[PDB]
């Protein structure tokens, strides 16, 4: 199983340590071999501008859930918590797009 | 709340697994923390509405567990597994992954 | 091929004769045997309230297209024109739902 | 405008049909009435972005025709057919019907 595309995301915790504020950005995002990789902060169109990996999240032992209204005002926000205690929010306004990532990441956890 | 046609089968009765799957498509309603699967929508062609007005399966979502099913649980794609607090279990499916993800979101909110 | 569910719709022309105003309503809707049937004007939840057929549209010879911004202010509006000159608008705010109907009706025309 | 990964194959070159399908998944960009399919996204695993920066197929949408493909045109599901004014033809696909419908909407607007 693999997935690739541009998604909106922000880290929210670094191994259990909460970030002070949100840093929403669009980035190239890749799910491959049970690892989700978010590329660096940036619509984002040309592959020559997609930059390089910033964050990697192993899906083994992770949890994925819909974020509560208190966590974000954005539409279709998912919260991904890795086993090491890092946390990320992922979202896209398009149901079509957020759905494909929800499926891939949820199924990938397994 | 939400309503739509979904594929579903019961897979366990109060913790006791069923021998085989019994899939049907039915109207489905999520309202007030309760998920209701109506009688099969098919005549064998579509039934008229009055013919599927009786609930077949009602699942109270308080204490329920929702997940994406393991891929080997069914030959079908886009399967959710729902287990109620009494141990009954259901699979929920649609060929549209977007339909299923949006239902997952709604059911997850109903559980919470 | 068949499809069934609740959709928002309004007739806009009766065999080439424009309606004075829009009459948007949710209704039970069924696609079966190359015919799309909209039930009577009404969310709509209990099958005991779905009423009876109101409009039938044969898909043979029909056209389905995305409605221009001038035709409706709603989200995801499709325009269905039957060969006899009747016209309908169909929409749903959920991409997941409008997409399933778009596919079914477009493929049904063929 | 829109961008995403899609499956596509060319099926005719300037009106002349190709013998077989040549499907790949690639980054795809719709911008200003032009649909660009980049080089294949796969290495054999995913290529890094710099490796698929070159366009493979560019389709100018002025005078193009878009449709849902006949079901027998391909063994795949959710296939669109796009024919450019020079007679070249492409199929576009994704397992998600919602992805494909939203792309149909965008391409249709680009044509108009």
């Amino acid at each position: 199983l693999d997935k690739a595309g541009v998604l909106h995301r922000t880290k929210t915790a670094d191994k259990g340590k909460r970030l002070r504020k949100k840093h929403w950005s669009a980035s190239w995002t890749v799910l491959e071999g049970g690892v989700l990789t978010f590329f660096k902060d940036s619509g984002l169109r040309q592959p020559s501008k997609f930059s390089t990996p910033e964050y990697t999240v192993e899906l083994r032992g992770a949890t994925l859930s819909w974020a509560p209204k208190d966590k974000s005002s954005r539409k279709n926000v998912l919260e991904l918590r890795s086993r090491d205690g890092s946390e990320y929010l992922i979202q896209h306004d398009s149901e079509a797009i957020i759905s494909t990532w929800h499926k891939a990441i949820a199924q990938g956890i397994q």
